[PDB]
């Protein structure tokens, strides 16, 4: 069961969500490369209510934006191929 | 442009494991199994969960692309996007094959 979707419009929507945009963008180091993060570290990068930032990371998971990997004791998140593609819109939208 | 292919199965199970998400999704399917439309308030009312909680989900469901929003009179009303209908028609099937 696949579904093939115009990413550009979701990327628009997220891009209109103050809180969502920042949580996606965290996963991008200054070198323009994606990076792994746990929920705590993200919570720190962004000045916003730790609750809301945890809640945002959670749905991002759901939605399929960020992959989760079990590391020893804690859970660590990276962007999905989808997360990367959404960032790739933003990358190009800032460009032009 | 920017097209991308989701696995709907993978998104479904993820949603299936969130009590609030599942219910918010399913609220757009009526008694007769047809898809319907609601505003934020009507969703909140069907779900037996913190109105705040329901509102955050309806928000992010919108971001995710599961629902679209249509202006009417003096009321932003929500309806499943095609994606949202994908996600349901997937739950519907897992339940279908079950019985």
């Amino acid at each position: 069961h696949f579904y093939t979707l115009n990413i550009a419009e979701i990327a628009e929507r997220i891009g209109n969500d103050d809180c969502a945009y920042q949580v996606l963008m965290a996963f991008i180091n200054e070198n323009g490369e994606a990076q792994m993060l746990n929920k705590t570290a993200v919570a720190e990068m962004i000045q916003l209510s730790k609750p809301t930032v945890f809640a945002t990371v959670n749905w991002f998971y759901c939605a399929g934006y960020i992959d989760e990997t079990r590391v020893g004791r804690s859970k660590i998140y990276t962007l999905s191929d989808l997360g990367v593609e959404i960032v790739e819109c933003f990358k190009q939208k800032a460009m032009e």
